[PDB]
């Protein structure tokens, strides 16, 4: 058994306009995290992980992350390919995925050089999942930043609690 805030559907999720691929590329820290799945914990505060897209010759992405965990670096790798419009994607290589039957992935804004938000959705075990990334090109990002990813969070349905800023580290992401 499982209760999960359900997906918002896709027309409460904005696209960036006119979303250039080549600029999105780089290393991004993940500032701020929120979805259904993810609860704060205070006992154990999250630690800030990256992730790295790089334009393949096809025009798909490799996303690549690192996150500290258990003193060392974990590294897992995904294919975002292009989908109906620019700045969305689904996950290549799907029947990899044990229990995945659907996985979507749609850049809400971004400037390029020091922040995006990003929208994903799946399908696990017949269950729906949602999370929004914050990324940051740094570590750290205005109130501003922060507080508008709040609201967005909350306006996909999402309570406070929901909504974590992961603990800036060291390890692996530098
Ligand atoms: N910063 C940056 O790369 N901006 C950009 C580039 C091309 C088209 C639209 C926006
Ligand atoms: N907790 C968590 O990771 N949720 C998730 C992951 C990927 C896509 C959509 C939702
Ligand atoms: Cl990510």
């Amino acid at each position: 058994t499982s209760d999960l805030i359900p997906a918002p559907p896709l027309s409460k999720v904005p696209l960036q306009q006119n979303f250039q691929d080549n600029q999105f590329q780089g290393k991004w820290y993940v500032v701020g995290l929120a979805g259904n799945a993810i609860l704060r914990e205070d006992k154990d505060p999250q630690k800030m992980y990256a992730t790295i897209y790089e334009l393949k010759e096809d025009k798909s992405y490799n996303v690549t992350s690192v996150l500290f965990r258990k003193k060392k670096c974990d590294y897992w790798i995904r294919t975002f390919v292009p989908g109906s419009q620019p700045g969305e994607f689904t996950l290549g290589n799907i029947k990899s995925y044990p229990g995945l039957t659907s996985y979507l992935v749609r850049v809400v804004s971004t400037n390029y050089n020091q922040h995006a938000m990003v929208f994903f959705k799946k399908v696990s075990q017949n269950r729906e999942y949602f999370k929004i990334t914050l990324y940051g090109r740094t570590k750290e990002l205005t109130s501003e930043l922060k507080e508008n990813f709040i609201r967005f969070s909350k306006s996909l349905g999402l309570p406070e609690n929901h909504i974590v800023f992961p603990v800036p580290i060291d390890q692996c992401i530098d």
